[PDB]
């Protein structure tokens, strides 16, 4: 797994970026996250995460909220 921090994310719209110091900035959409309640992040929470890459390019998979 990787370990990133939130960037940003916009609630309402469910998306936004995981910041890695070393690689780019990878795009998270809600579908993405993992465990219960509702899906949504928040500016710089600790995740840790995959990186799946189909034919729309790379962004977060199993991203999971960290203390």
């Amino acid at each position: 797994m990787l370990e990133g921090k939130v960037k940003w994310f916009n609630s309402e719209k469910g998306f936004g970026f995981i910041e890695v110091e070393g690689q780019d900035d990878v795009f998270v959409h809600f579908s993405a996250i993992q465990g219960e309640g509702f899906k949504t992040l928040e500016e710089g929470q600790a995740v840790s995460f995959e990186i799946v890459e189909g034919n729309r390019g790379p962004q977060a998979a199993n991203v999971t909220k960290e203390a």
